[PDB]
């Protein structure tokens, strides 16, 4: 009851910052998430015992893969933690409950392949899922997990907030599959443009927590300089992995995923940031502007792509 999680001086601190990087410590990251909690939702949201048990299923379900691994689902659930405490009073007690838990399950059994992957090899989960086929697995996952003895964080909720959670769950890891993105930002740039955005809107209010969860899924681009460019590396190590497993099954890959074509990495990135993040983070500047420093700091990750072009690094 009165068992506060508290972290050393320094990242008591950075926590608080958008650009926090929860280190290389593996057996800090369940403290630093429950810390979250605590602060973004209250100490009684949760029972500590239920918690801390999800949190390790939820651990020992993630894959040992370059880039889709626990500390990715970890650092997806601190953005989002930044975006609630910068944004206090916008959002429900159930909504920042079931987001914290969404980022944290949002990968859950990810093998590091895309979609696209899945239905070229004609993997069982493609038939199951014939969209968002990852999204709908990792949900899927989420609900087994909550399912399984002491793990239900969610049985002091009564009936109807417990088909609620669940659905903002639901919807919140579906959203991560960034083909939606496209199309969801662009309904909102309209929305936002002629005034017709309603946060008492449902449906409105669901178009923008799949924007916090495209923008906390894309955060290693909000880093400093030294963490996006280390995280570039293993983001990249899954795609060349998944390029060989095209050339596998006699299909040459896309350029992105060749790993004969690492010299064509930093315009990639600026196409990335130009067709996808800057964007992205620009759309919920104008509907959160207190997230103005993802934006600012994606900016700055442009820039140091390209004077990484002009051979200046
Ligand atoms: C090429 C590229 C470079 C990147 O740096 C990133 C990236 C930065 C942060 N996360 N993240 C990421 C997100 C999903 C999976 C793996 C990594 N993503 N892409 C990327 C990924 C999927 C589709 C895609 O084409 C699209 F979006 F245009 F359809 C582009
Ligand atoms: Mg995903
Ligand atoms: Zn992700």
């Amino acid at each position: 009851g009165l068992m506060q999680f508290t972290l050393p001086v320094r990242l008591c601190k950075e926590i608080e910052l958008f650009h926090f990087d929860i280190g290389p410590f593996e057996n800090m990251w369940p403290g630093i998430f429950v810390y979250m909690v605590h602060r973004s939702c209250g100490t009684s949201c949760f029972e500590l015992e239920k918690l801390c048990r999800f949190i390790m299923s939820v651990k020992k379900n993630y894959r040992r893969v370059p880039y889709h691994n626990w500390k990715h689902a970890v650092t997806v659930a601190h953005c989002m933690y930044a975006i609630l405490q910068n944004n206090h009073t916008l959002f429900t007690d159930l909504e920042r409950k079931g987001l914290l838990i969404a980022c944290l399950c949002h990968d859950l059994d990810h093998r590091g392949f895309s979609n696209s992957y899945l239905q070229k090899f004609d993997h069982p989960l493609a038939a199951l899922y014939s969209t968002s086929t990852m999204e709908q697995h990792h949900f899927s996952q989420t609900v087994s997990i909550l399912q399984l003895e002491g793990h239900n964080i969610f049985s002091t909720l009564s009936s109807s907030e417990y088909e609620q959670v669940l659905e903002i769950i639901r919807k919140a890891i579906i959203a991560t599959d960034l083909a939606l993105y496209f199309g969801n930002r662009k309904q909102l740039e309209e929305m936002y443009q002629t005034g017709s955005l309603n946060l008492n809107n449902q449906s409105h209010r669901d178009r923008v927590i799949g924007l916090m969860m495209t923008a906390c899924d894309l955060c290693s681009v909000t880093k400093l300089w030294p963490v996006t460019k280390l995280t570039a590396n293993d983001i990249y190590a899954e795609f060349w992995a998944e390029g060989d497993e095209m050339k596998k099954l006699g299909i040459q890959p896309i350029p992105m995923m060749d790993r004969d074509k690492k010299d064509e990495v930093p315009q990639g990135q600026l196409g990335f940031y130009n067709a996808v993040a800057i964007p992205c983070y620009t759309t919920l500047t104008q509907i959160l502007p207190p997230t103005e420093p993802l934006l600012k700091a994606c900016r700055d990750n442009l820039s140091q792509w390209e004077k990484v072009i002009r051979g200046e690094e």
